[PDB]
């Protein structure tokens, strides 16, 4: 029958699947969920299908859809950021999320200082992932949110199961989604609560926001978490994952820390962080590329795929942090559901890269690469344990 997607968990290359996929840049596959999709591969391809209104994010959840894995979380919420916006709260969202709320870049410098010290204290091997990208996400999560540091543990310890991309729905994920909300509600009338859940927690009573149940307000606080931490912590383990696959680079930053910018474009391009396609329901038949997509069909976009198409990004397997394109990759997706947190992204794996140079330039693997254990059946590849040594 069909080629089955996805093709690997290994996050050292790209699968060799890709380069067969470049004649066929819109081909038909099985999903885990074991439901035929159409997989997009080419840069202007996916870039059409990001910014075309006739292929829906929203329409991914509806009942009988055809589907790339079973959902983990109540259908309404893959929709989030639009419930969001549509609930009043996008202001709200929008100012925790903004790397110059509240001295948020300076936090973020000088708590990974401290995070990087402590590592360096205990001397080598660590694993870098344990250690550092886990905490300097959920830390991150935990400050924006208004919520204790202390608390990092319980809500890290539900994303193992809320982001798996199962074939079968997941009895662990409807538990820990119900304890996770509950934890949040509580924080709303926690006196010890600030950022966005104290923000949120006030606009109860206002007239305008009757709507908005407790459940609700701790919806938003859930999926900012748990999307944000994966996001952060998926990206930026595999960003120094590259780093140390790639010397020459991290001897370039070492001499010019000011491009360590125009790096992170780069690292976003060429990361191997993605196991999963960026989802989206045809609303109408359309032509795409030479293939005619009907109506009620699912086509994933293929990032990896896109973001190594030669005909966007010439010499497109070379790591250039000079690439003077770099910022055109789709690793932040693209049209009505362009990530809205680029600018946290960008700048906490910036400043995380900036501290690790400074403080620790000698970082190296501890382990043969083939010793990686990769996470399988996952939205995100990375390593369980990233051990490293300077
Ligand atoms: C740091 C690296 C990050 C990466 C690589 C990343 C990547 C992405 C991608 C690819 C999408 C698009 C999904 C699609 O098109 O179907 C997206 C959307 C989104 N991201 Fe991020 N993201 C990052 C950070 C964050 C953070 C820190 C938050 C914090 C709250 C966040 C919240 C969201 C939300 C709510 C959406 C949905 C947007 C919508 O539906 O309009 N992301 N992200």
């Amino acid at each position: 029958t069909l080629l089955d997607f996805p093709f690997s968990p290994r996050g050292d290359q790209l699968p060799p699947e890709i380069e067969a996929l470049r004649a066929e840049p819109v081909k038909r596959v099985r999903t885990i969920a074991g439901d035929p999709a159409w997989l997009v591969s080419s840069y202007a391809l996916c870039k059409q299908v990001l910014e075309d209104p006739r292929f829906s994010l929203k329409d991914t959840s509806a009942p009988g859809v055809p589907r790339q894995y079973a959902l983990t979380i109540p259908p309404e919420v893959v929709n989030n950021m639009g419930n969001i916006t549509g609930a009043g709260l996008r202001k709200a969202v929008l100012k925790a999320i903004n790397p110059k709320t509240d001295g948020l870049t300076d936090w973020m410098r000088a708590h990974a200082a401290t995070l990087v010290d402590d590592i360096l204290d205990y001397g080598p091997p660590v694993d870098l992932r344990g250690r550092f990208t886990n905490p300097y996400a959920e830390h991150l999560h935990c400050r924006i949110l208004g919520i204790p540091q202390a608390d990092a543990p319980r809500l890290a310890a539900s994303l193992d199961i809320a982001f798996m991309n199962s074939a079968c729905p997941i009895t662990g994920a409807r538990l820990n989604w119900d304890r996770d909300i509950a934890y949040m509600v509580d924080r709303l009338d926690d006196p010890a609560t600030t950022g966005l859940m104290a923000e949120l927690a006030a606009l109860r009573g206002n007239p305008d926001y009757d709507h908005l149940t407790d459940e609700m307000l701790a919806t938003v606080g859930v999926t900012m978490f748990g999307a944000g931490v994966i996001s952060t912590m998926g990206f930026l383990t595999m960003a120094i994952f590259s780093l140390i696959q790639h010397p020459d680079v991290w001897e370039q930053l070492r001499k010019a820390p000011e491009k360590i910018p125009a790096a992170v474009d780069e690292l976003l391009r060429v990361n191997l962080s993605i196991a999963d396609g960026l989802p989206r329901l045809a609303l109408e038949d359309v032509r795409l590329g030479d293939v005619e997509v009907k109506k009620g069909e699912l086509v994933l976009v293929l990032v990896e795929a896109a973001n190594t198409d030669p005909a966007m990004f010439p010499d497109p397997h070379t790591v250039d942090i000079d690439r003077a394109n770099a910022g055109a990759h789709l690793s932040f997706g693209g049209g009505a559901h362009y990530c809205p947190a680029t600018a946290l992204g960008k700048k906490h794996a910036e400043i995380a890269i900036e501290v690790l140079l400074e403080r620790m330039p000698g970082l190296r693997l501890a382990v043969p690469v083939e010793q990686l254990v990769w996470r399988t059946r996952f939205m995100k590849r990375i390593p369980e344990r990233l051990p490293i040594a300077w």
